[PDB]
């Protein structure tokens, strides 16, 4: 399979696949993601660096913002103690094997020529635009404050001063994205990821307690989290479990069992782990015990390079 | 009568005059006005420039904010443009005799720190607050567009960074300072001064064409003018003749009237004046006619200095 196929997979959508076949056959080529620095960095995070690989390897220099600003505006706290953060993400980015640059929001965010674009953005929106594409990204609000208005518009504005070819995001940031795509005098091809179901299988994984894997867990907390995840027999959707072997496991794979529903079970690829799970013939048990031993080994790497970082 | 009663003089509100009383006992005070460059300086903007002469007069250190980015924000056009009107307006403001400093919103207004607390204020801004404060200064737009809600929040980031103990403005402003005094650590004195009646007789006194009085129109405009404006015979509830002679005449006056029904009438104030009028003693056409005299040599001196500067 040839860059884009290698690109598509596993994405959600790509606004446009032609747009993209274009800049594919560019010599240099840019492709950005914006992450509100996060507490805990976790497989909702990873997959998407993943993609920013995926990127990568396809000849795109890769740069990541750290959009201190955004969580800013977005309520995050203070900007000391969200750059603070940022800080510790951009370890753990480097961590996971991925060559990028990375920008601060602030390092250009708060410039007269970038703010004069925000007004002159802002001047192009409407309230009604704006609101609209944060019901993904903030929490609605009793009485929603006019900073909500403002972060799509310096999302919008960041999108333009990185100069990436292609905007990499999660699906919810599909609003901001067309809005870009209507706002920039360059159009942005953008790649989205699919949303990680958290484990408690409840909405996306995010840091609430138990929801997610970060990827520096040790393997007693991933084993932990795993076997209280949401995982019923026979049922693939929505199933966080399914999904972590869906996009970070490596097939073929094989499944330990003991000798009552044993042995071991060889799985050629994800597909056949589907079958076997619709049909009952895999347990929930069985699966999240070799999706746990699994994931120990894939993060390990990033976890140790993390704790050998003094 | 003292300080405090002359500033009150022909104001419509003071917030508070509690508060006044004890910004006058300082050594040290000041008050600012903003003004959003306007192509023609009019009677409207004399009246508030003269109760900034009046602060002067009682010991303020005087500001005015040329508020282009404000008009910029505001729909007024491009920035480059707002600023050239800017300068004609700092130089019939100094034509006025008004001893003050000026500056541009955009001095500070485009700053990183100023840029970071208009980020701050309106994390604390609701997008209900913003939008109703709006209502007497923006033209109510179909789909009202980001910047309407920018616009209140930078005036009052204005306040805050022109440091001023006293916030000058019309009654349309009340809003704007009323937030202003929720959202700032220094609770500024707001001194709202009246809305003077357009020559239509139909809204504020406004650039459209022969509903205002430019303090550098020539002796024929202030006459034509004045003879077309709105003024029904015995009628002073919004009469713009009327509003004109109580705010910017000096009396003892003599209105000049022929034989028939004549002749020249002594009037010793503007209360005696009004008497006259409503009694229908004196004719809209002679008050006028005595308006337009007055008017032309009140501004005689405004006129002059423009047209000496070469
Ligand atoms: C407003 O700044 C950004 C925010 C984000 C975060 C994203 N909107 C989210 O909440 O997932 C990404 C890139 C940006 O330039
Ligand atoms: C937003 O900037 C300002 C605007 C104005 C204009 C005022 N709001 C008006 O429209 O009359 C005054 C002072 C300011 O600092």
């Amino acid at each position: 399979m040839d860059e884009f196929e290698m690109i598509k997979r596993n994405t959600s959508e790509i606004i446009s696949e032609e747009e993209l076949r274009e800049v594919l056959k560019k010599d240099e080529k840019s492709a950005e993601i914006g992450f509100e620095p996060s507490g805990k960095i976790h497989l909702g995070h990873y997959l998407q660096i993943k993609k920013m690989i995926d990127l990568q390897n396809a000849g795109f220099d890769i740069i990541i913002s750290l959009a201190d600003l955004g969580a800013y505006l977005n309520q995050k706290g203070e900007l000391d103690e969200i750059r603070k953060i940022g800080d510790y993400n951009k370890k753990v980015f480097e961590a996971m094997g991925l060559k990028a640059k990375y920008v601060y929001g602030s390092e250009f965010g708060l410039d007269k020529d970038y703010t004069l674009n925000v007004y002159r953005l802002a001047l192009k929106t409407t309230l009604k635009r704006a609101r609209r594409s944060m019901e993904l990204i903030a929490r609605e609000d009793e009485n929603p404050k006019v900073a909500e208005v403002i972060y799509p518009i310096m999302q919008v504005n960041n999108i333009h001063y990185v100069g990436v070819d292609v905007a990499v995001g999660g699906m919810e940031q599909r609003k901001i994205h067309m809005l870009a795509r209507e706002l920039l005098p360059k159009k942005v091809v953008c790649i989205h990821n699919p949303v990680l179901t958290g484990l408690d299988g409840e909405g996306k994984m995010s840091s609430s307690k138990g929801n997610f894997i970060a990827v520096d867990d040790s393997p007693e907390e991933i084993r932990a989290k795993i076997k209280k995840a949401y995982c019923p027999a026979g049922v693939v959707e929505g199933n966080p479990i399914m999904e972590i072997a869906k996009y970070f496991l490596e097939y073929p794979l094989t499944i330990k069992r003991p000798e009552k529903f044993g042995g071991d079970l060889t799985v050629n690829s994800y597909e056949e782990l589907e079958s076997l799970f619709k049909n009952k013939e895999l347990h929930p048990m069985d699966l999240k015990n070799a999706v746990a031993e699994e994931l120990i080994k894939i993060l390990e790497p990033i976890r140790k390079r993390l704790a050998a970082h003094h």
